[PDB]
């Protein structure tokens, strides 16, 4: 009923995508709300307290569901920022797949009218599942077909025990719309205004930051003894931040907030020979559950020279393709590293500074101590983390009072209003009924299910790049391999694969 | 019915020592309207536009917020011996974040700040 | 004596902010090596960050 | 002496949540005492017995 | 209805601490004759029937 | 099969009442349990825990 | 005075800092704070005060 | 043919149900 459609368009400021996949449902629970909890399996910080539904819903957020690594690649050079404005979304082509077995012959026969049925909800009266980034996306690939994900959330809890607080829900108390084979269903949703985001990375540190040749005007503490007394040491001397002196001179903006993290190196032999990680691993923690702590504050992991080390939290691990689901090796999972924000936050593993600590007499000896952590002081900058590919786009703000400078800690852009669910399930159609009445509630029913096509499309606006710059760039360019592999192609007998992640921080801008 | 209360104020000061910095007024020295029996006072003033206050209590914890079916594709660290070496330990292995993990699973915002408090038991 | 006295007490922030008796968490110290083993501390106090949300008092009667 | 009378124009924000099950409501209940609350003693001295938050109804997060 | 008597008979004073040893506690400050009548609370203006059926049926209010 | 839609359109009387201190509502609290109120449980069969009449309010004779 | 000053060395001994890159940049004046108290008026934060030089002031070690 | 309907509103003086099976 729809035409298929895959395609980009370049307006300049503005510029549309648009893709499509093919999508199959199959039911839930046997048509069933349940109730989930833990095992209990003595764990006390694990625990859960949640219920399964046999709605499914299919839930984009990613990048490379939208872009292709070549679109990619010709947006990261080209612009300074960009976000989102509107988008459009349209189903079409349903339609329905009734499997029943003949003694261990399975047959598939077609049905007709048989309906299925779709809401949406603008109000966001429900719990948002999506935003911790589970797997389920639209595929890479355009080429392969795709299962819906299973709905499901948690609620307040202790151990097993839930409170009277929980809370529930039945999903149908709301006005789905309702959808037969030859109907089509669509919505235009408008994102809010948000910031840009940054995909540029600075040309000059903070630290400096200043005039080479021009001394300024302050002075500083010299030197205490002029030499001697030594026992009457000396009166104080000043002396004036110059060239020759660049910690000494003076500036306006502190460099951003901190955390620590462990130092783990990838070579064995330096790591520490006993165990670790969870001896260990840095963590905070509510009502006595102590939550380990995941991709935090922004900041660098590694100064220049190192390189093998990594922090041991914070930085985000990807698997390869085929990688295992437990217990797999390093070398089939990708590092993400981030050395190209040294410019202004801080080093992961090292402290924030040192601090003096006693007030000093003659006989009193100064003393100072490494600070741990710093939280927001006036006067500091920092910078937001870098989006990659295939990690998330947009997370909903919790709904609060209490914020401080909304920017979500998997990178991404926070919005008041994201954009809403869509929710879908087969209707129940129900199996040879008794001849008598019978007071059961009739558990019997038809196995089917359902598939059908989804089109999304998102509208971009874009900041073009005015840079002045007089030596050539650094761009993103995959070459230099001579090897019988090629990245981001199928192999030989057709499973794709990604090389290395992809992060948005290339071109330049002065600070 | 009800007495109405004094009215005072302070200022800056060292002990009993007063700076120069510190003030003072007379508080007839503004126009005050004049009131006599059989007479009465009224004025209309406004709110400036300022954020609800919120009454309500949320249903679901930041840790538990998640879906429970579904494990997110990113990685952690699962055990750094493989068992053994143990001199030469083991190399680093990694597992998934999964239902049966609750706290390794990723999550993008902090609970808010705190302050460390005494505690007093009945 | 407090039998005369209401005390207000509030457990219907558990979901967000931080218990007060309680510390906030550990934090890294040391930067491991083969022989160097891990070390934490505490953390006594914490400021604001970017990215944390948290809730205001109740305003009883 | 005389009377004052202070008068304030509230704005509100109505209940428009879509939960299922019963919810959790304030109220005086389950003491079959001859002490009433929230009014006079026999001598006409008013009390109050405990205070009251505003945190009841729920959202989800 | 409210009452108001005569404060200090007619004349501003200057009130500081009795200098007790405790130099956290002191304190420089002006006692006046003014009475100010001030509303800062709710059960002044809400009863607690209207608490109650204000308390159960509203996210929120300014 | 097939489906059915039913739908009422009700007629109310609001409260105007005057009373001063705090009423009895109907509120489902105080239980600790595991087991929940007016919800599936594990298997998902629907459960009700009590009846629920219709007088809580208060009106003077 | 240098009487009270510790007589041994200090000021990098000593001076709070903070980095990047491993590079400790000396805290020039930072956030705002006040200096001393009413007593004292000889003690100086050792760094955060500006510290101008007169007319003819001299380059080095004054 | 017809758009699944379970929900209430609030009118004031009126409220309306509806619910579907």
């Amino acid at each position: 009923s729809g035409n298929w459609h895959c395609d980009s368009t370049w307006m300049g400021d503005r510029v549309i995508t648009t893709s499509t996949r093919t999508w199959a449902l199959p039911t839930y629970n046997n048509h069933l709300y349940k109730q989930i909890s833990s095992q209990s399996g003595a764990s006390n910080d694990n625990h859960y307290f949640g219920y399964s539904t046999p709605w499914g819903y299919f839930d984009f957020n990613r990048f490379h569901c939208h872009f292709s690594p070549r679109d990619w690649q010709r947006l990261i050079n080209n612009n300074w920022g960009f976000r989102p404005k509107r988008l459009n979304f349209k189903l079409f082509n349903i339609q329905v797949k009734e499997v029943t077995q003949n003694d261990g012959t399975t047959t598939i026969a077609n049905n007709l009218t048989s309906t299925v049925q779709v809401f949406t909800d603008s109000e966001y009266q429900l719990p948002y599942v999506l935003g911790s980034a589970h797997q389920g996306c639209l595929p890479p690939f355009p080429a392969d077909v795709f299962m819906v994900p299973q709905y499901g959330y948690l609620t307040l809890n202790n151990g097993s025990q839930a409170v009277g607080r929980s809370s529930f829900y039945c999903l149908e108390y709301f006005p789905s719309q309702m959808l037969r084979t030859g109907n089509n269903f669509t919505f235009s949703y408008t994102f809010e205004d948000v910031p840009f985001h940054s995909s540029y990375a600075h040309s000059q540190s903070l630290d400096r930051l200043m005039n080479p040749l021009i001394d300024q005007y302050l002075y500083y503490l010299s030197r205490t003894n002029t030499p001697t007394g030594t026992t009457t040491q000396s009166r104080l001397q000043f002396s004036q931040a110059g060239a020759s002196d660049i910690r000494d001179q003076s500036r306006n903006w502190l460099p951003g907030p901190c955390y620590r993290q462990q130092r783990v190196s990838k070579t064995s032999a330096d790591n520490n020979n006993s165990e670790y990680s969870w001896t260990g691993a840095t963590k905070y923690h509510l009502n006595g559950r102590d939550s380990l702590v995941n991709p935090g504050p922004a900041m660098a992991s590694h100064k220049d020279d190192e390189e093998k080390f990594f922090p041991q939290s914070g930085v985000l691990i990807f698997g390869k393709q085929g990688s295992e689901k437990t217990n797999v090796d390093i070398e089939k999972v990708m590092i993400t590293d981030e050395e190209e924000i040294r410019t202004t936050n801080p080093v992961a593993t090292e402290q924030y500074g040192s601090v003096s600590t006693n007030l000093q007499r003659g006989n009193r000896q100064a003393a100072t101590a490494d600070v741990n952590t710093q939280g927001v002081l006036p006067g500091m900058v920092w910078q937001d983390r870098d989006v990659y590919l295939q990690g998330p786009i947009w997370a909903k703000i919790p709904h609060t009072d209490g914020h401080f400078h909304p920017s979500p800690l998997m990178g991404g852009f926070g919005l008041k209003h994201p954009p809403p669910q869509i929710l879908i399930k087969n209707t129940p159609v129900p199996a040879n009924p008794s001849t008598t009445f019978s007071a059961a509630k009739f558990a019997s029913f038809i196995t089917q299910y359902s598939t059908g096509q989804v089109s999304v499309e998102i509208e971009w606006e874009l900041q073009k790049e005015n840079s002045k710059r007089w030596n050539p760039e650094i761009q993103y360019t995959s070459n230099y391999n001579k090897s019988v592999n090629v990245d981001f192609t199928v192999d030989t007998n057709g499973v794709y694969s990604e090389p290395r992640p992809i992060g948005t921080r290339y071109l330049t801008r002065n600070l």
